[PDB]
C-alpha cells in the first residue's frame, strides 16, 4: 500500500463532478475530513491540503455541479443533520446554507443531490431518509431551503441515486431517483413537469444486497428522449449496470467491474451517442493499494476499460 | 427492519465473552456507543440503558474475560488510542487504566485481546497495529501497562484474532494469534514458553479478502494437545472456518454461514470433545432486520444451526 492510500477511509462515501473531461472526486479520509482529488490533464491533490470540510465518520458523500462553476457537496454532521460545502468560481470553497435549516435525518441515511437541468438558475433538490424511513426531498429555489415532496418509505439505510435532465421539447426539468424497498428490490421514482411525481415505482432489479450503493447518471436528452445508467453493488461483489436507452426502455443489465465488499460508487458522464460519446467514469474501491479509490472508463474509442488505478493521494 | 435493529451500526465491530452458556455480546450503535446484550437463560438488554462507553464510529471492538468475574472491552478513541472498559464482580463497570498509557495506533487498526490461560492472576495481552503497520503486543502483568513483543508487518487494517490456552503438561500459558499479510494470505503466529514467539508464520488460508474479519477460539487443552477454530469472511460473502484438531493439525476448511458484505465476526466456545462438547457460538450480521446481529450455534446434539435470529435490541 502507500501512506497516501492509507489516508483513504475503507468503504468511504464517494462522489464526483465534471465539465466534460475536467474531473473532481470527493472522498472521506480516515480522520473524517472530506477531500478533493482533481483531473486537469493529469491527476493531483487528495492531500491534507485539499480538505473542504468535516463530516461524521462513515458519512454519505454526494456532489452535484453546474460544469465546474458551481459545485455542491453534501454530507452528514455528527448530529445527523444535512450540511453543504459550496464552491463558486471567484469565491472558492465555503459553507453553504443548508446547515442553517438543521434538517434532521436518520443516522443511517444516504444522500443524493442534483442541480435541476436546462436552466441557468441555481436550483437544487436533495434526497435523504427521515427517521420514519421515508425518502424526503429538500429544495433550494434561490430564496432559502425548504422541504419538498416526500416520496414514501424505503429500506432503512437505502442507497439513493438521482439525476435531472430536460427534454428538448419540454418547458421544464425532469427528475429520476432510485432506491431500495423493504423487499430488497431496486426501484425508480419519476418526476415530469406534467405528471408530477408519477404514482408508481418501476422495478429496475429484482433483488439486491441490503443497503447496497446506488449511483445514477443521464445523458443525450432529446425530444421526449433520454439515456440513463444506474449502478449498484450486487452480491457477487461487482458493480452492475442497468441501462435505459431511448426506444428500448430498461433493456440491459450486467456486471461491470469487481469491487471490495460494501464499496460505495460514483458515476459521472458527458456527451452523447449522436456526437461521438458518451463518456462514462465510475469511481469505487476495488482493493488497489488496499484502500485506494479506483476508476473505470467507457468511451466510443475503446468501450469498457479500467482507468486510473489509484487516485491521488495514493 | 425493526426500530431496535435500526440502532445497531451497519458493519459494527462485535465481541463476545462467556462462562459456559452465560453470554455477553458487545457492539456499537449508530451514535458511537458500545452496548452490551446478555444471555442468562434468555436474551436481554442492548438498549440505550446498557451503554458501557463510547468509541470512534466504526471502531474495532474486542473483549476478553475470566468467566464473567472479570470482563475487559477494548476499542479506539477519536484520537486513535487504545482504551478499556472493565467489569469486576462487586465493583461494576469502570474505565480501566489502559487509556493512561496513550498507546497510539493506526487509524485503521483492529484489536484482539486475551487473558492468559491457566492462572488465577490477571495478565492481559492486547494486539493492535501501529502506524508503521506492524502488529504490536501490549501487556498488563498487575503493575502497569507496557509494550511487549512486536510481531512484525501485516496488511494495513488487517483483522486480528487471538486465543490463549495452557497445556496440562506445560508450566505456563501459550498464545496463538492470526492476521493477514500484504499478499492477502491469512497466517498464524505462536507463543509457547520454551520457544517464545516462534519464528515461522504458518499459512492457514491462501488468499482472503483485504481487511476481512478474523476471529479465533480454542478449547479442550490436554497434554501437548489443543483444538482451535479460526473464522473469516471469504470472497463468497460467507464465514469460513479453519480447523486445528489434535493429531490432525490444520486439516479442514469450509463455509459456515452467509453474512453481509463486510460483516465483522465474534466467536466464543466452552467444553470439550471428551466431555460431550464443545459448544460454539458465532456472532455476525447476515441481513436479518437489515442491521441486527445474528447467532450461529454448534453443539453435539444437533450440530450446526442458526441460533437467535436477531439479538437484543432487535
Ligand atoms: C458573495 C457571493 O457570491 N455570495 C453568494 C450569494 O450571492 C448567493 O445568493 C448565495 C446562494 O447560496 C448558496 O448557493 C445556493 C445554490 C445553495 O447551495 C445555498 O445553500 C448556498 O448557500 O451564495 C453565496 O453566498
Ligand atoms: C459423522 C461425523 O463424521 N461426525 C463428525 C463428528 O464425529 C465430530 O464431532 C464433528 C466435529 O466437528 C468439527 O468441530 C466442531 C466443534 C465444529 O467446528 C464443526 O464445524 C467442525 O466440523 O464433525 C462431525 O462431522
Ligand atoms: C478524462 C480522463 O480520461 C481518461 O484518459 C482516463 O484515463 C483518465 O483517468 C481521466 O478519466
Ligand atoms: C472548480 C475548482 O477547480 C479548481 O480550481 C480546484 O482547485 C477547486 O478546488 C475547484 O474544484
Ligand atoms: C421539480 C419540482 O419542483 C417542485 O415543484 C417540487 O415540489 C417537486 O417535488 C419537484 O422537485
Ligand atoms: C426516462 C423514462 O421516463 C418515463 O417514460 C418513465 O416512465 C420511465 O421509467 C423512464 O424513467
Ligand atoms: C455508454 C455505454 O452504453 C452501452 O453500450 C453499454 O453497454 C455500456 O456499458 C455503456 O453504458
Ligand atoms: C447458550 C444458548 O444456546 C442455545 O440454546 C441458543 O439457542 C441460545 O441463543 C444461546 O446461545
Ligand atoms: C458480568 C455482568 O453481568 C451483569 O451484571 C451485567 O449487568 C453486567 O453488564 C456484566 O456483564
Ligand atoms: C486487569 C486490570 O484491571 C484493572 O486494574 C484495569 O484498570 C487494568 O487496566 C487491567 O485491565
Ligand atoms: C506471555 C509472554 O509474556 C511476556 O514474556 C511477553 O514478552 C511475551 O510477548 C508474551 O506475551
Ligand atoms: C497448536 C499448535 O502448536 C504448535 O505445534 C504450532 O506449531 C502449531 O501451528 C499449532 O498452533
Ligand atoms: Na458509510
Amino acid at each position: 500500500s502507500t501512506p497516501g492510500a492509507q489516508q483513504v477511509l475503507f468503504r468511504t462515501g464517494i462522489a464526483a463532478v465534471n465539465s466534460t473531461n475536467h474531473l473532481r472526486v470527493y472522498f472521506q479520509d480516515v480522520y473524517g475530513s472530506i477531500r478533493e482529488s482533481l483531473y486537469e490533464g493529469s491527476w493531483a491533490n487528495g492531500t491534507e491540503k485539499n480538505v473542504i470540510g468535516n463530516a461524521k465518520l462513515g458519512s454519505p458523500v454526494a456532489a452535484t455541479s453546474k460544469e465546474l462553476k458551481h459545485i455542491r457537496v453534501y454530507t452528514l454532521t455528527e448530529g445527523n443533520t444535512l450540511q453543504e460545502f459550496a464552491y463558486d468560481s471567484g469565491t472558492g470553497w465555503y459553507n453553504g446554507g443548508l446547515g442553517g435549516a438543521k434538517f434532521q435525518v436518520a443516522p443511517y441515511s444516504c444522500i443524493a443531490a442534483v442541480f435541476l437541468a436546462g436552466t441557468d438558475a441555481l436550483q437544487l433538490r436533495i434526497y435523504a431518509q427521515k427517521p420514519d424511513n421515508t425518502i424526503q426531498e429538500y429544495m433550494w429555489n434561490g430564496d432559502g431551503w425548504k422541504e419538498g415532496t416526500n416520496l414514501g418509505g424505503a429500506l432503512p439505510g437505502t442507497g439513493i441515486g438521482a439525476t435531472s435532465f430536460r427534454y428538448t421539447d419540454y418547458n421544464g426539468p425532469s427528475i429520476r431517483i432510485w432506491f431500495q424497498t423493504d423487499d430488497l428490490k431496486l426501484v425508480q421514482r419519476a418526476y415530469d413537469p406534467h405528471k408530477g411525481w408519477y404514482p408508481d415505482l418501476v422495478t429496475i432489479f429484482d433483488r439486491a444486497p441490503p443497503r447496497t450503493a446506488i449511483a445514477a447518471t443521464s445523458f443525450g436528452a432529446g425530444n421526449s428522449s433520454i439515456y440513463m445508467r444506474i449502478y449498484f453493488v450486487n452480491s457477487d461483489n461487482t458493480i452492475w449496470q442497468v441501462c435505459w436507452d431511448h426506444g428500448k426502455g430498461y433493456h440491459d443489465k450486467g456486471t461491470i467491474t469487481p469491487v471490495i465488499q460494501g464499496s460505495e460508487v460514483a458515476i459521472i458522464s458527458w456527451g452523447s451517442f449522436a456526437n461521438n460519446g458518451p463518456d462514462l467514469r465510475l469511481y469505487f474501491q476495488n482493493g488497489t493499494y488496499i484502500s485506494a479509490v479506483s476508476e473505470w472508463v467507457w468511451n466510443r474509442a475503446h468501450g469498457s476499460q479500467l482507468g486510473r488505478s489509484a487516485l491521488p493521494p495514493a
